[PDB]
């Protein structure tokens, strides 16, 4: 199985770059025996990275061709990344909460990417002396993944693992924050908690949840802004609330299932945009947590923490996050998330480059919507159904096209075929 590399071209112009593509394919079809493989390094390392920038991620050459025809002919293409190289400032890494995850993600991505195989096997160390179960076969049950327990400490893997993974190719974050769960992810990965202390937090909330809150409740995702949400809301004090505010067109309700309902339909009635979150069969971030305090404090405990070693913006408070004892991991699950007040705060400190760690992403028009009028770049990961290391280089590629730093090279192979 040929292994996929970042084929680049760019130029001063658009259509210098559409031009450039022409000419590549050209240059190949000239040369049968040619592959990306061989030309991919070179374009990297030996030509300048213009002001429109393009990359194709390919394997083989009659996928590159492909790429390349689309680009010449000014189309979009699955594997093709293409983007004016002007976005500077600094770097967040967004980690997710719920709603992400899609069965079966990360296995690829294991067989295929040695810095996230050994992330993943690090994980699957740690979680194995917590939870029991083996992280590597869990990963495509889908019936154990609809368990919050087992979920939520898979999810903390991967995204962490992700992490890595983006770091092997240059890109680390200048800030941290994470949504809900993510917050755990984002602290280990800010160095504030090893990755021990952070998986046992996650063991530990996460089954403490199954056994007393799944069943129990429900979240719905809203597309509408958090002062329409509350006009709603009206009639429903004490039963449904909201639980998160992500931006101005995504804020988050939770509580009872028939309570849920009884809102869709208020919705419903006035052609609203929802969806339950996948993955959460209990209210978060409501009232149903204060039962849990209790249990939650003494199971924690003392938390071993350290000062981040670089700004990690909370979704408690919106802003830099101070101690990380139990008190703040309760919270973390009590109070409602306060992910647009913590991406306004990093825009608002010349952050522009957004990387969603994530199988699919979940906040990334949020950041759009929140980002305006600035110059930004804003990626993903990962996406459903889409879990080869050639779908996380089109992610790096996304973030080169616009002129960031990142080391697609790492993964270009040793090529060194010109022209």
């Amino acid at each position: 199985v040929p292994v996929p590399v970042p084929v680049a071209v760019s130029g001063a112009t658009t259509a210098g770059l559409r031009a450039q593509a022409a000419r590549l394919a050209g240059h190949l079809r000239e040369r049968p025996a040619l592959g990306p493989e061989a030309v991919a390094r070179p374009l990297l390392l030996s030509r300048a990275q213009r002001e429109r920038r393009a990359v194709v991620v390919a394997a083989d050459r009659d996928s590159l061709l492909t790429g390349l025809d689309a680009l010449a002919g000014g189309e979009a293409g699955p594997r093709l990344a293409s983007g004016a190289a002007d976005v500077t400032g600094r770097v967040v890494l967004v980690f997710p909460g719920q709603g992400a995850h899609w069965t079966g993600v990360a296995e690829r991505l294991w067989r295929e990417a040695p810095v996230f195989a050994d992330s993943m096997a690090r994980c699957a160390d740690v979680l194995r002396d917590l939870a029991g179960w083996e992280l590597r076969e869990v990963l495509v049950d889908p019936v154990a993944l609809e368990r919050v327990d087992v979920l939520q400490p898979v999810s903390f893997a991967v995204v962490v693992s992700l992490a890595a993974l983006w770091a092997s190719v240059g890109v680390r974050p200048d800030a941290v924050v994470g949504h809900s769960q993510g917050e755990v992810a984002a602290a280990h990965v800010a160095g504030a908690l090893t990755l021990a202390e952070a998986a046992r937090i996650v063991v530990l909330r996460s089954a403490l949840i199954a056994r007393e809150l799944s069943g129990r409740g429900a979240m719905l995702t809203v597309v509408a802004d958090v002062e329409r949400v509350t006009a709603l809301l009206a009639g429903f004090e004490g039963r449904v609330c909201v639980a998160a505010v992500n931006g101005p067109a995504s804020v988050t309700v939770s509580g009872e299932d028939g309570a849920v309902r009884e809102f869709e339909r208020v919705l419903s009635a006035r052609r609203m945009l929802r969806w339950r979150l996948p993955g959460v069969d209990f209210a978060g971030h409501s009232p149903q947590v204060d039962a849990l305090r209790a249990e939650l404090l003494a199971a924690l405990g003392d938390i071993a923490s350290r000062e981040p070693e670089i700004p990690l913006l909370s979704t408690v408070t919106g802003e830099p996050a101070t101690r990380l004892d139990a008190e703040h991991w309760y919270r973390n699950l009590r109070e409602p998330v306060r992910f647009a007040d913590a991406v306004t705060a990093l825009l608002d400190r010349g952050h522009r480059v957004f990387v969603e760690v994530s199988p699919h992403p979940v906040l990334t028009t949020s950041v759009v919507d929140l980002a305006a009028p600035h110059r930004t770049a804003v990626v993903g990961t990962l996406r459903r159904d889409e879990g080869g290391l050639d779908r996380f280089l089109l992610s790096a590629a996304e973030l080169h096209v616009r002129g960031v730093p990142v080391d697609l090279a790492r993964h270009a192979g040793a090529g060194t075929a010109e022209v």
